[PDB]
């Protein structure tokens, strides 16, 4: 059989939120995509041998309240939250997105530190691994360039939802 699961995607603008999800839709990095195109995607892919049908909301709205972003979002089932390792700002945005997760929805949750390939890192691992681990959720480096770890951060959220599941 198959299983379907509900993904969001958050996190700062031009961390690379619209360039992981097409690394897993379409297996390519789009370095230029509309930074306010807000959607969700399908894919069906295999994770642990079971056929896995994935839907991801790609966020892109700024505003505080947007009905249908938000009523996927109080139905979502994981959700990653992404920043990029040259970018400060983007990983001190990561505890209010956060916040506003809660506040919508116990949630699995990804921490991901994407643009992983470029030197100009400004945001140590070892921050990023201490925030996750205060929030009891895994961290993943990701790279939608060169797609490293872009797998290993969808399908570490799946994962969660299935320990979250049983429950
Ligand atoms: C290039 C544009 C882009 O990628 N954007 C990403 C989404 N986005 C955005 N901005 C933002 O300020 N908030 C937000 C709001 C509206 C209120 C309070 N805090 C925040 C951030 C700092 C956490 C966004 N909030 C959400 C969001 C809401 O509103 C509710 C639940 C879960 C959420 F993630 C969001 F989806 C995007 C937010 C701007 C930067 C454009
Ligand atoms: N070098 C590098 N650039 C990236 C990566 N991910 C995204 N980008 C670039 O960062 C910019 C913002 O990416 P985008 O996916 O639009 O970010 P979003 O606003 O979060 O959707 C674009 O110019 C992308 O080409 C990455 O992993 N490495
Ligand atoms: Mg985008």
């Amino acid at each position: 059989g198959m299983t379907e699961y509900k993904l969001v995607v958050v996190g700062a603008c031009g961390v690379g939120k619209s360039a992981l999800t097409i690394q897993l839709i379409q297996n390519h990095f789009v370095d230029e995509y509309d930074p306010t195109i807000e959607d969700s995607y399908r894919k069906q892919v295999v994770i642990d041998g079971e056929t896995s049908l994935l839907d991801i909301l790609d966020t892109a709205g700024q505003e505080e309240y947007s009905a249908m972003r938000d009523q996927y979002m109080r139905t979502g089932e994981g959700f990653l939250l992404v920043f990029a390792i040259n970018n400060t700002k983007s990983f001190e945005d990561i505890h209010h997105y956060r916040e506003q997760i809660k506040r919508v929805k116990d949630v699995p949750m990804v921490l991901v530190g994407n643009k992983s390939d470029l030197p100009s890192r400004t945001v140590d691992t070892k921050q990023a691994q201490d925030l996750a681990r205060s929030y009891g959720i895994p961290f993943i480096e990701t790279s939608a360039k060169t797609r490293q770890g872009v797998d290993d951060a969808f399908y570490t959220l799946v994962r969660e939802i299935r320990k979250h599941k049983e429950k």
